[PDB]
């Protein structure tokens, strides 16, 4: 009776008087062992998703979702189906899988899930203040309607002609190349794409003051800011460490010299149609009459040119080494060169680049193949019902979309781990809608987001980036293709993706062996 309970108080007190020995072994059993138990009382809830076993409290399934999440998707697709629940270092991820689950997580309602509050913790120490992520859902609406009207077609045809130059120089100056003082050599193609990414795209959509200003110890910053660029930012977004301060210098110094450049042009009325900035500097007063500032336009050219940075860097790599062991795709890539640019005597412009549909095509299927982001995440902010299940997503859990693993199942794409530009035959169109369309303030996107391929998600969050990389991927491989043939080292092949990072790039080193298809041909222009 009472007796009872003083020897509750009496355990309770020679509890506390345990060797702490057994004590720090207490305090690690008893978590693991309620651990356990919750998993198997969570179990019995039939208005729960199942949940993935796991041994170890916070972490979770975060070793093998790390490490392998398309294999870690399969394998729990088979157990519980298209949706189904894991842990994650302290959060629950809610997977749905397929088209469904597009549907499910890309056409939420704004007031059901929240993309800043799953993603502002990583990018806003990256980009800065005021923008993207850090921000109301309205507010990145505008602002991608601000980055989208400097990415029209009258800015692609002057930005063809911009990057073409910038690929031609790099040929021409950059170590790994010297196409004047070589005809074959090795490079490392995670180590020349991600320069000539932000050479093409800085150049372009930045201007000629920054793009001059990557040929400095400038650059550095930039590769400063990258590192802070990571998912460990996810777990620990600050650390006192040396990474975080190099993280933080780079994007104030990045985004003050975007500043003076702005205030530059300002002060002297040189605001003309050259590229983001001109348009940014014109074109950036949100609908409630607030205008950006130029911290703020400044953090958003950041994530702008950063995200875009590292989605095409990597799809050029993948291109390269797909068809580095492809020689007739080169060869039937090649004949299309041909035949659109006059043997190569018309000059490449935009319209040219539109009848290109088999390098079109190569693109489109190697971004079906190497989706850069495996998942994307979103916070669920209301209890969520599952159509046609019982399932409730209460608040607090986070949704996992997953459009790369659908572009890999056989069922939606035949021979679906086999590359194939010709699966794409008369469909070369980088995306569209094949129906009904909608506006979140960005323009009229596909109101459908069901389509199993995916590679610019749907939605609000839908990607703006599409045409660009496409205009900046097509002219870049289209010289490329004019101007080089490609293999591998003996032995050497299609390397696994590095699913560890924040883009899902192949795993480095990854070389090939290039050679000119003109020996003799040369580059003009000056140089050092
Ligand atoms: C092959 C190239 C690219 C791919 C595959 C890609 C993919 C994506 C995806 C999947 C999303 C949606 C993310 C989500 O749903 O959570 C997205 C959003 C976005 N991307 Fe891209 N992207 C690419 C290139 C670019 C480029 C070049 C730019 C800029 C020039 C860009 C700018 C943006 C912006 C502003 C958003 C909006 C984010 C939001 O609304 O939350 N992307 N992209
Ligand atoms: O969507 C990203 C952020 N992200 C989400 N998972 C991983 N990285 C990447 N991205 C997508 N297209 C281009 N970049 C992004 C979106 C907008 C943006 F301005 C920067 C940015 F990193």
């Amino acid at each position: 009776v009472g007796e009872a309970l003083e020897y509750v108080n009496i355990g309770l007190s020679h509890f506390l008087a345990l060797p702490l020995a057994q004590r720090i072994s207490l305090i690690i059993i008893i978590p693991f062992i309620y651990n356990i138990v919750w998993q198997l009382l969570y179990s019995l809830r039939k208005d729960r998703p199942p949940l993935v076993f796991y041994w170890i409290p916070w972490v979770g399934s975060a070793v093998v979702y790390g490490m392998k999440p398309y294999e870690f998707f399969e394998e729990c697709q088979k157990k519980y189906g298209d949706i189904f629940s894991f842990v994650l270092l302290g959060r629950v991820m809610t997977v749905y899988l397929g088209p469904k689950g597009h549907e499910f997580v890309f056409n939420a309602k704004l007031a059901d899930v929240s993309a800043e509050a799953a993603y502002a913790h990583l990018t806003t120490p990256v980009f800065g203040k005021g923008v993207i992520y850090d921000c109301p859902n309205s507010r990145l609406m505008e602002q991608k309607k601000f980055v989208k009207g400097a990415l029209t077609k009258e800015a692609f045809k002057s930005y063809v002609p911009l990057i073409a130059e910038e690929v031609y120089k790099y040929f021409r100056d950059s170590k790994n190349f010297r196409l004047n003082e070589r005809t074959t050599g090795t490079i490392d193609v995670m180590v020349t794409q991600p320069e000539m990414t932000i050479f093409t795209a800085s150049r372009s959509l930045l201007g000629k003051e920054m793009r001059a200003k990557l040929d400095t110890d400038f650059a550095y910053l930039y590769s400063d800011l990258d590192k802070g660029f990571t998912p460990i930012n996810f777990v620990f977004p600050n650390l006192p460490l040396e990474h975080y301060r190099k993280r933080d210098h780079a994007q104030k110094a990045i985004s003050g010299t975007y500043m003076s450049l702005i205030k530059e042009r300002r002060k002297n009325n040189d605001i003309q149609d050259r590229d983001l900035i001109d348009s940014l500097m014109k074109n950036s007063t949100y609908k409630d009459g607030v205008k950006m500032t130029d911290q703020e336009i400044a953090n958003l050219l950041i994530g702008v040119l950063m995200g875009g940075q590292h989605t095409s860097a990597a799809t050029s790599a993948w291109i390269l080494l797909h068809l580095a062991e492809r020689p007739d795709v080169q060869q039937e890539l090649y004949e299309e060169q041909m035949r659109v640019l006059d043997g190569g005597k018309k000059e490449l412009t935009y319209d040219l680049l539109q009848e290109m549909p088999l390098l079109n095509q190569t693109i489109k299927e190697t971004l079906r193949m190497h989706h850069p982001l495996h998942s994307l995440f979103r916070k669920v902010m209301k209890d969520m019902h599952v159509p046609n299940t019982s399932y409730v997503i209460p608040a607090g859990y986070h949704v996992l979309v997953s459009p790369g693993y659908t572009h890999l199942r056989d069922e939606y794409f035949p021979n679906a781990h086999q590359f194939n530009i010709h699966r794409w035959n008369n469909d070369s169109a980088s995306s569209y809608s094949v129906g009904e369309e909608v506006d979140y303030g960005f323009g009229a996107i596909s109101k459908g987001v069901s389509s199993p391929y995916l590679p610019f998600s749907g939605g609000r969050h839908r990607c703006i980036g599409e045409h660009f990389a496409y205009c900046q991927l097509g002219v870049l491989m289209s010289i490329f293709i004019r101007t080089l043939k490609w293999h591998y080292p003996e032995g050497k092949t299609v390397p696994p993706p590095d699913f560890t990072s924040m883009v899902t790039l192949p795993t480095g080193p990854a070389k090939i062996i290039w050679e000119k298809r003109n020996p003799e041909q040369k580059i003009g222009g000056r140089h050092h």
